[PDB]
């Protein structure tokens, strides 16, 4: 009825109005810093072991990471906008962690759309699906116990000062992997580490991706 | 035909400017998208990494009550073509993607009267396929599903018009000849999360020719 | 030298007044037609692929167009009768290959010639990979292969098509190709299709070619 | 002192580029001088016959709306600014098979005489019969380069030299290069009764 | 902590509203390898693909800030794209540069920057010999594509590339990597021009 049309046009009007009132009332977040760290949440469901190239040790997954992290800047009351309790919105709106792998020897493939999941208490989930390529000797994927490979994961530019990262399991999500792949996961783990560099006097965080995998 | 002319920038500049753009489908405001695959050609079958390349155009239709508007007020246009940024599209992605869709058509859709719009990608599609079988007469079997990357069924319900794949256009000299191929809207609930998933199976069974 | 400076001025106005003063062109309608002329010009067949049968091309497409929304008159522009102008100022229609297999790789600047008339010249050079079986490219018949070019999203309601000449322009193809054309054509075709109601119009050009020995 | 030179450079950018150029015409033609420099054939491809070039282009012009007085900007004589703060011309390879890769920076030098200096390192595909490139005399092959929208009406070239710069060539290329010349061209075609201008880079090259 | 976010913000927009460096202005580069992989070597082209990180840092007064007046804030972290980034080059790429990292650098309050890109390179290489105890030699020079040493200086911390994170199951060993200032004076220019010679000796494992 005209009830129901009109609590959809205002549904409506009290998304644009929040994600203004977040996005144009409000500067776009500067980042974290040593007096307002960030902790990530990283998550790795590995879908496919696409290729192991033995002439050049580069291995090529397909995965998606799920990254979780909170901002009082993004933090809503939803009586105030109609009990909108989340919202979708581009990625390209709001800041989003510099989660880089270590040692890519390509570009990372992005395969999914570039849009995250803002709740009103100001929680994000980001789910990006990537092709990647790493440096990985896949010598013994003919073999029962397989090859091994690892691949680090964190912040390119901040500390552990600024960006600290969280594993919600150490066991890399395998209900999505390609029953049909080439390869067969004989064990994935999502390990946080923390690092001193010799550069540097601030601690490095990153999760650890390692791999075990033969020949189906 | 100036008249016509200055009739659709008229109507666009309604449309775009003069009402607030739409900001996506929400759980109080579900929106259903309707797709359907034309497959022209599978391109290879790569048996060392178990990766298959289609090329078909996806067609995507939904409807916005803010794309509506009378022909009376604007000399009888009933549609325009317009591109796809001026507009909200679907998230509408491959589930087993192994590299970025690559567009072989232009971002342009078409909006009706009535406030549907019809949008018809064309696309090459790198997916995970064991192609054990192709050189048989039983051939090989793959699937592929589609759906929102970020929407849950409370905000994007998906449907086909039919679960047979038009192959009106497939490539008579393809490597590969189609044995079938069906597209089917599946129902799943993950253990992550407790709100309903929607996607279109997309499910190719094909042989050398 | 100082009329030089006028000139600029005047080119700079008619772009202005043209561009900056009017709402970008909407495109076709029904009611408002637009023909557009296309023309091929084989440069090279670059490669021809019997495992996944696709095809490579090298080309430049003419695609001429007129509009009454971009004349002007040259008497009150400094005598100006055409101008350069980046793709990015004016409309282009979208004519796409109807079976290729990548997407096209463009090997031309995206610049176009405006004329006072309104009528537009734009000559996109493109490397095409298409679905074409060169099966017989060894034999004294040879291979052929066909694509159709047309508007993806404009039906013959909105976007008519003509070529000047039925022959593709062979005087430019590459004397040491891997392969020779034993002929080219492009040829206007009227058509109705599953997808939607009204008819499309496309221009078909197909290539018979072989290995040059 | 440095603090005004900043503020002096700053103001005759923000005075060439904000205060004040719609490319050559008819009445206002332009020639652009271009020479070569070949730092290796990378790849001669006698399947599709495609050969790979990495060379450096220089590019030459001069416009008035670029001149200014050095005493008025604290003698700024010349400044380095983003190739898109300009007009640059459409010089194209006539027979690429796959878009060039740039493989410098898009900056190019501007002078207070308004000259301006761009030199984009590329790699090309042109379509090239390397048959004979294993043998004394080797392959030849061409590729001309012009202005892909501009006649000789708009924009005329010039090369300093018809002898291509092989100063730089890459000692340890897999190809040779016997000769490299660039010989600038009048054309006129079947389509346009204008005529049309490059300049025709010629390569023998062999084996090493 | 919103007080922390809000001098952040301030400071980053009383800095935000550089043309490069001027022979007036000079500027000096700084330059470190950290050589990751040698992924390939293609004798039917002779083309070498490197990953590395390239360490680049220099400093400007245009970013000098006192710390005191925004909350002891000593340093932030900032899109490329906000500041002015030197034109550092290889001189013999055979395809442009592949970015394996985020487009992001640090300034700290005396002005200095520290900007980290992770690069695959392919380049002018000869691996013949590869296969041999005295393994393969190659080099690449880095430098600005348009600045002289008038307007840009280059040097390097130390000659030595850092090896400390190559990858330990590469395909090629290194036997050893440099990194080097030369000064060149072309025959077109009378200006000194500057570039880092990265030589990198390799060989198969065995
Ligand atoms: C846009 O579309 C609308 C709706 O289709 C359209 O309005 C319609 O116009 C037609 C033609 O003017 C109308 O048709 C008339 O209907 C009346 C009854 O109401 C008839 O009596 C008329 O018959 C006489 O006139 C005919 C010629 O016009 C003769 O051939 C005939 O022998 C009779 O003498 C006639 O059929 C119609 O009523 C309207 N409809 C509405 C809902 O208003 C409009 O013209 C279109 N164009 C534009 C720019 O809007
Ligand atoms: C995260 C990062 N950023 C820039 C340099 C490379 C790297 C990653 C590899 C190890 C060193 C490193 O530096 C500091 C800590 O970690
Ligand atoms: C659509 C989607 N989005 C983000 C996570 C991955 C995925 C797709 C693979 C299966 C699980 C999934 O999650 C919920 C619905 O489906
Ligand atoms: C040009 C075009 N547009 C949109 C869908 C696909 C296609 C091209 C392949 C055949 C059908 C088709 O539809 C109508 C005309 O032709
Ligand atoms: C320079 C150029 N521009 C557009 C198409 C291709 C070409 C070059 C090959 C011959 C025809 C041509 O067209 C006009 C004159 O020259
Ligand atoms: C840095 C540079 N810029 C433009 C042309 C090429 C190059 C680099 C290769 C050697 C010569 C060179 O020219 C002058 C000094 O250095
Ligand atoms: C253009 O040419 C015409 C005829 O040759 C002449 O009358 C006119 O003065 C010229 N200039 C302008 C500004 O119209
Ligand atoms: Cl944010
Ligand atoms: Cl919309
Ligand atoms: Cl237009
Ligand atoms: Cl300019
Ligand atoms: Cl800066």
């Amino acid at each position: 009825d005209y009830k129901d049309d009109d609590d959809k046009l205002h549904s409506q009007a009290n998304l644009m109005r929040l994600k203004s009132d977040l996005f144009n009332r409000s500067p776009m977040y500067p980042g974290p810093t040593k007096d307002d760290p960030l902790t990530v949440t990283l998550g790795f469901t590995l879908q496919d072991i696409v290729k192991a190239d033995s002439s050049t040790n580069e291995v090529d997954l397909v995965y998606y990471e799920q990254q979780r992290w909170k901002l009082n800047s993004l933090m809503w009351d939803p009586n105030e906008y109609g009990n909108i309790t989340d919202f979708r919105t581009s990625a390209a709106d709001i800041w989003t962690p510099d989660i880089t792998a270590y040692s890519s020897t390509r570009p990372v493939q992005v395969l999914s759309p570039q849009i995250a999941v803002v709740t009103h208490d100001g929680s994000v989930m980001f789910i990006p699906a990537q092709r990647l390529s790493f440096m990985c000797d896949p010598t013994g994927v003919d073999s029962e116990e397989g090859a091994t490979c690892a691949v680090k994961f964190g912040s390119w530019v901040y500390s552990g000062f600024e960006i600290d990262l969280k594993t919600d399991t150490d066991q890399v999500d395998l209900s999505s992997y390609y029953a049909s792949s080439k390869y067969e996961i004989l064990s994935a783990t999502q390990t946080r580490q923390v690092q001193h560099y010799s550069c540097c006097p601030e601690p490095y965080i990153d999760v650890n991706l390692v791999v075990k995998f033969r020949e189906r």
